[PDB]
C-alpha cells in the first residue's frame, strides 16, 4: 500500500465469501493500517461479536478464528476498523454447510 498517506483507516485486506462445513474453523482475515492503527471489530449481524465466546477468538493480526462451527453460525460478518483518523468496515457472509 502507500506508506504516508492522510484519512480514514482503510483495510488492506478484509474478510470474503467462503462456504466452509460446519464442524471446522473458520478464519476470517482482515489487515488494516493507520495512524493511530484502526480497532479491529467484528460484528455478527449487527451485533458485538465474539465479545463473550470461549471457541470464538481473535488473534494479534485481526484474526477471526472460531472452531465447531454451526450451520446457525452463517451470517454477516463486518471487520471495522476506527481510528483517530476515520472509519471503515469491510463485507463478508460465512455460508456454513453440512456437506460443503
Amino acid at each position: 500500500g502507500s506508506s504516508g498517506s492522510s484519512g480514514p483507516p482503510i483495510i488492506l485486506q478484509g474478510p470474503a465469501n467462503q462456504t466452509l462445513a460446519v464442524d471446522g474453523t473458520a478464519l476470517l482475515k482482515c489487515k488494516a493500517t493507520g495512524d493511530p492503527l484502526p480497532v479491529i471489530s467484528w460484528l455478527k449481524e449487527g451485533f458485538t461479536f465474539p465479545g463473550r465466546d470461549p471457541r470464538a477468538t481473535i488473534q494479534e493480526q485481526g484474526t477471526l478464528q472460531i472452531k465447531n462451527l454451526r450451520i446457525s453460525d452463517t451470517g454477516t460478518y463486518t471487520c471495522v476498523a476506527t481510528s483517530s483518523s476515520g472509519e471503515t468496515s469491510w463485507s463478508a457472509v460465512l455460508d456454513v454447510t453440512e456437506s460443503g
